[PDB]
């Protein structure tokens, strides 16, 4: 026999019920945690790749309340260079500040690269954001040890990893949040080339029921489709939520739209596709997602389905919304139900494309 | 661990067991209750949308023995008039009429709107739909209080519920009906843009039971895409259904056919999407329908499965059909194998589109 | 609550399990029961449809050891016609005879047509088929009590029926064999026009379970895709399959072949459909299904895929082959496993068309 | 009731977690055993049909370390040909060798041909794959008993198999190691045309437990579509893989490149097709794959996959990879996450096609 831990659900296995509600979707607070030290006015990142996050996107994304996290493939002076240009940056009242009242800001390092993260420290970086394939190794954790034992009160977030283990670990490495995430990311193939992972849903709600033991918050990392899929994340108890594809198309993104066959699009790829890279054995793909316009916008509509979620279940907040939340498993056929169905789109929605 | 009350089934889900027979589907009765007081000659009543209902519609629909629901989405003064259509209107034997042998009307109405309350009802109409995103508000409720307490006998239908809690709540704040379905409908993306949401055969279930208790009806409303789903949302024990879709294409609904690729059409569109509200955060869409030609034929061929099902079940009526009423859960290759498989269509039937 | 019985399997959802085998798939016998008294050579039945057996086709299904039922969407002396010219008919050792050496038939009757049957009978029909689309009936009940209290030692198959139950009180009132299958027909839709059905493998498994005590046959009827169905059709229970689909593309099949976009093609149509019943509320559909050729090559091959079968689990006959049969339950990954998968055909197989 | 074994699964049903990592995916070891005498440098092992191994493709297997057979679809003069062209064959380190240096082989046989066998072992094979079918039953027992009593230190694979039964009676009679999979094949139409297999991943987990018993190591044949399933079949107890549609798109496999609307393809067709046997009933279908470069480069990525999968789950080895998996079973909307997603693929990737 075998051994099967458990049987996993990921986003579209699961739905919210609506509970009685005494909240109007405009009066719910979105503010949540970060790390144990840093807050968001709204729970959404930018992920941390070289199609998505560069300095213009991650001063929208403070300037609306959330972060973005500068990506690491380019070399530590032009890395600083795009922190210290967040930095430098009534209409914006949500922003996220730091203590010069300058827009708050994350930055991506690997393992073994102290020097990166002396220049980021240096530079006035919010938050260091330590990614790999495989948080849960010897390399992160002596990393995290190396970090915090140098700088102790630098908030440090560390990932990616898919078990309550994982988070155990990293926690007690003394990171400052745990980011959740092996495979679902949209131009992710790890667990098609590896066959390892966690569908995303499970592996937050593991992850999070571990990290609470040491109030360390949980970031969920990728699969996010839709607005409903960031309102379950935060449901089932991540703290905030980071997103690629979703942003990817945006004004603010690095790159430029370009017109296909009739189409705008914006070129995305994984970190771990063998372009980004540029034998390699990638985990990730290189491809393109449709123009969406502003970074503004697209958050705008994000939010709003949240606002809607936290409405339908009466949620006042979103520590309020994690204690109310009460899930049901759902089938094949009720997806199809969930979606449109039975009717030929003729004006697209700006918060559902099919 | 994250709490999941249980896991939802919708209509591809499921299947009526045949039983002993002694009926023929041409004779078993098929009235049914719309209210507490008010009863249909049969079961289905036309969607409050702009797209669906207006006067022509409800006129036949009432006709036909079932009842048409006047949409909100114009002036006070503009739905008193349709109102007053329909009441001004051998031929229809199971027509559905008043004391003054006039049609019946619904005409719907949202949260504290007093003034279009006063206006319908001077008017004459048969029944007030209460509806909203979210039934299960105090919005809601406290509307269904100050209606009751100034109209104690007018029939007041509210929605939309999805949960045995939304029921009781409602039935103890006095409402005669009770409207089942959050994020079944085929232009809806409630379920996709807020993540909330129960499979439609496990919430008219939950709901029945519930509103059984106070001898409150259950109507069934969105998600019906075939005369089979009808059968079975009223075997599950609702005294009615609701129909958007399959209603949207036909010469009755507002609107006009026209071509398009050599196959006709109407508009139809969710009350919620950004269309027909006219930044917003839409949980519906604008679409295309096909022509379907007039509202009787329709109907004939729905309440013709109806009949069918009975039937099959050996029920000669609706109250004997829930009593006997036995289902399976099938799987995915149970759906594919009910479904044409196998064989391509060459002449469409009336009933059954592919 | 909702009352559902169990969770339903068809063909699709099981396999068999390979076992120890002593025997070779030429070597393996195929005789089966057609009903208490009427055995065949081999367990295949063509169905009584207007596209699929009149003379033609039943002269050639007997020729091979099988049967085929005369459709009955004509008058009786036209069927009774069709009788005759079967009857009329070391080529083919394995035919099946009557007393005077003539080639075997069934001919399709419905409720109360007791004049038809009287016709057939002095026609010297080997079988009666009582078919309807709810055999668990009053009208289906009385009809076989008619016809046997008329003509007790005349063979009578009544169907169709899905229940436990249905298949004693058929029993009981004394046929010789019960046919099963309610809505898996290629053109049928049954399923979703009323919403009643069950998925055809579980719907045998209970109906032999209760036909056995009686040593009433079963036959297995609609929703043959391929030759592995019919295994499992017969590993289940029953003893022996009727098809409609897989025969209609015949040369022996009535109607002509025709050439459509570089396709040969025949007619094939549902009893129930618009089209074959000539307002009316079909349960079936008018299509066209690829042309096969010889009605010999097409049994040839699934016969193989039988004989292949049995090998597999190592029956020696029909008998043995139901005692040894085990099954697997799979999932929807198995079942693209199953199929030809990450290979795109180049020549096809005759037994296998994707 | 109908006797249901278990409800079993395959690849895309399952995934490995993550677990605590101290090892890079360069570092773990990949040896294994493919018999229990004869090692591999590498665990892949090419299939013996005649669109994937003939010399060529055995010579680059083995030098890559790892092992090719020879089909038998020639007669016995040109197989014995084919062995000694791989036994007359620092650029290759990892390279799998004999006594006298010279690169190993393997020479598919059928039952009862002792004259190919005497033939073979002449000319200096390295293993006889006995190869059928169906390995559980009386023909192939009796073959193992005849090879082995004859050759009793030569070493035999015996398949195919998919129960625990089967492995038990193979190893009582003497095989060095069993191949199982009855059905995954890619080009295999087993499961379709006789209903009878077992989905993968459940057939291996069953009967490595079995060989267990016997020190018998299984080799998982079939099914595989990523460098993912290796790991997994791997994972789940399987000592090798065998593969043939992701090896016969090479250079190396036998026939020539060709063009077809502006892709190039190699035929790839079953053993138990028409064309390959060249009435019959095939088992399998003739097709053609994308041509896909060098063996060398394929199994590079592969490989690597394997390697980053052990990295994932911490394991140093093969051996340890076994006793450290966990497995997480998924729903089919995990399998969805878990591929590329909501992104369209503008570069494809070397190790991932869709
Ligand atoms: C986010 C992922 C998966 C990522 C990002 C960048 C690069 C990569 C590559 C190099 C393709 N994969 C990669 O680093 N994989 C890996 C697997 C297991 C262990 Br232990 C360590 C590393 C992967
Ligand atoms: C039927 C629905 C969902 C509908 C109909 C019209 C408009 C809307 C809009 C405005 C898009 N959504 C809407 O009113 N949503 C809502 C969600 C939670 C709570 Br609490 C209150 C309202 C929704
Ligand atoms: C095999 C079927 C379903 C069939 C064949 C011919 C005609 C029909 C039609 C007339 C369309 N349907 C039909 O006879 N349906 C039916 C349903 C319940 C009861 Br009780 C009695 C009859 C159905
Ligand atoms: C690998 C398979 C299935 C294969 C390979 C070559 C030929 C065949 C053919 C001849 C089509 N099938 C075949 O030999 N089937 C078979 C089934 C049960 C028993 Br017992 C014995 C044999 C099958
Ligand atoms: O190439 C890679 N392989 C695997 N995961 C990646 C790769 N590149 C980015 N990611 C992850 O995928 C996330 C984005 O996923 P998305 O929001 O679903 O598009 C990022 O935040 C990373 O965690
Ligand atoms: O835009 C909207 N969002 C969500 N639900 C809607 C919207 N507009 C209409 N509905 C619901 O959908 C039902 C129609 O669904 P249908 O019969 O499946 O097309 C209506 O009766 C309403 O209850
Ligand atoms: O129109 C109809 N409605 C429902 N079932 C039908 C109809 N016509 C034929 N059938 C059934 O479908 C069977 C053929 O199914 P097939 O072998 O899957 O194509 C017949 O033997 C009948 O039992
Ligand atoms: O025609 C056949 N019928 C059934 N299985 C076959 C046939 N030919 C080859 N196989 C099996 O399929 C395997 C290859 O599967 P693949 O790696 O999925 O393409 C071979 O190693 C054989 O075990
Ligand atoms: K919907
Ligand atoms: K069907
Ligand atoms: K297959
Ligand atoms: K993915």
């Amino acid at each position: 026999a075998m051994k099967i831990v458990k049987r996993a659900l990921t986003f579209e296995d699961v739905l919210l019920r609506p509970g009685y509600s005494e909240v109007l979707p405009k009066e719910v607070k979105i503010h949540t945690k970060l790390t144990k030290n840093i807050t968001l006015n709204m729970p959404l990142i930018s992920a941390a790749m070289d199609t998505v996050t560069e300095h213009r996107a991650a001063i929208m994304m403070a300037r609306l309340g959330g972060l973005g996290v500068i990506h690491k493939n380019m070399d530590i002076a032009s890395q600083v260079r795009e922190v210290k240009r967040v930095k430098k940056s009534k209409e914006y009242p949500d922003a996220n500040k730091d203590n010069f009242g300058r827009l708050r800001v994350g930055a991506a390092i690997g393992v073994g690269q102290m020097d990166r993260v002396d220049a980021l420290v240096e530079a006035g970086v919010d938050v260091v954001v330590l990614d790999s394939a495989h948080g849960h190794s010897k390399g992160i954790i002596d990393t995290v040890k190396a970090i915090k034992a140098k700088y102790p009160n630098l908030d440090l977030i560390a990932g990616n990893i898919a078990t309550a283990a994982a988070a155990k670990a990293l926690c007690e490495a003394g990171v400052d949040a745990v980011k959740v995430g092996i495979g679902p990311g949209s131009i992710c193939t790890t667990r098609i080339v590896s066959g390892v992972g966690v569908p995303q849903i499970s592996a937050i709600d593991e992850c999070v029921e571990e990290a609470n033991k040491f109030g360390v918050p949980v970031i969920a990392d990728g699969g996010i489709k839709y607005s409903g899929d960031i309102a379950k994340a935060l449901a089932v108890g991540a703290s905030s939520v980071m997103i690629g594809s979703l942003l990817a198309g945006t004004d603010e993104s690095p790159g430029e739209l370009f017109t296909y066959q009739g189409r705008q699009y914006k070129s995305y790829r994984g970190m771990g596709s063998l372009g980004a890279m540029q034998k390699l054995v990638p985990e990730g793909i290189e491809g393109r997602v449709p123009y969406v316009g502003s970074i503004r916008s697209v958050v705008h509509q994000l939010l709003g389905g949240l606002r809607s979620s936290m409405g339908y279940v009466g949620a006042k907040d979103i520590e309020d919304f994690q204690k109310r939340a009460e899930f049901v498993e759902i089938t094949t056929a009720g997806l199809k139900e969930s979606h449109v169905h039975d009717v030929t789109i003729t004006h697209e929605a700006p918060n559902y494309k099919v």
